[PDB]
């Protein structure tokens, strides 16, 4: 999969 | 939302 | 293009 | 860049 | 959210 | 894997 930066504010990387 | 890595050159970020 | 950070283990930057 | 298909409901596409 | 050709083989839609 | 339209120009699908 990838990793992309996305919110949750706060910033984290999300594995899709 | 997400932060890409694109060049439009140069190479930035960009939210979605 | 785009540089994604995907998975192929290893972890890359791919020229999308 | 690439092009992404995006839900702003309506979808459109983004120029990344 | 948007919607990418993926596979499944079988190519369809997929939200994310 | 999925097919993503990004401009290289030219505007093409790429598989990931």
């Amino acid at each position: 999969a990838c990793v992309f930066a996305c919110e949750d504010a706060a910033i984290i990387g999300l594995a899709v």
